[PDB]
């Protein structure tokens, strides 16, 4: 199920940062927030949403601009990999992997 | 345990307060320390099964942070969304007024 659907959402949340402003207001702050409340809700698995809440509590948004938003997801997409033992990419291999939308 | 009996209380009240001193005419900040405060409230709860089931309520039920009345309301429902899942008692709106009439100076 997540096998097609998590490679799709993971690529919505990266995008979303990338588009995010480098010079954010406060009201921008606060809908990405909100928007990533509302991304771990639509995520259609009950381990997957508690999983990313406890991270998120854990390690708040880091949104002075975009790419500090950018090094947030990438890590917080790199933990999941690390518990999934899958490959944990370094941030060169993260910035070839979005180059063209960066 | 848990005790929540016990525990409960202190955790409501501290939620509901912090939405009573909320301003009436926030900043995007304050919302935004809002949330995160709502957050970390979450976390610091002292059971696994209730902090899943706020968590659960909070992504379905965006906070509503115009103003002190409207974040008191979120927590109100929220409040009884609790009350009615350990079947205990719905209080309503004017009654929920009357309990913290004296720190709410508007
Ligand atoms: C928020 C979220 C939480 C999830 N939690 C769980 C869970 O707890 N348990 C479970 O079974 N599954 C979970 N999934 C699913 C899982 O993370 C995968 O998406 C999935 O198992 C398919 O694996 P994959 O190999 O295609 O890679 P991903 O879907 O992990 O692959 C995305 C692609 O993105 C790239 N990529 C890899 N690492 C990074 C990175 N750090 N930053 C940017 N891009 C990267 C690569 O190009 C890669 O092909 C979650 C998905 C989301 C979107
Ligand atoms: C986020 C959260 C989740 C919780 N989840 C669980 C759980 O999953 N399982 C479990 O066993 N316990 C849970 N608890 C505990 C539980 O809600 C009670 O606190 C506890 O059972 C004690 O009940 P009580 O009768 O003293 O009243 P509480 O519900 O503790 O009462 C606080 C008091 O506030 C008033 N009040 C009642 N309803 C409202 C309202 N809607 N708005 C404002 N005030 C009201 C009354 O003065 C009342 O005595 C949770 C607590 C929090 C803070």
């Amino acid at each position: 199920h997540m096998l097609h659907w998590g490679p799709k959402y993971w690529r919505s949340l990266h995008l979303y940062a990338i588009f995010f402003s480098d010079a954010p207001s406060w009201k921008e702050k606060y809908e990405a927030i909100q928007w990533i409340l509302n991304f771990i809700e639509s995520l259609p698995c009950t381990r997957c949403q508690h999983h990313a809440f406890s991270y998120l509590t854990k390690n708040p948004l880091t949104l002075n601009n975009s790419e500090d938003f950018q090094y947030w997801t990438f890590a917080f997409h790199n933990n999941v990999n690390n518990r999934l033992n899958k490959k944990i990419i370094s941030w060169s291999e993260y910035k070839n992997i979005y180059e063209q939308s960066i």
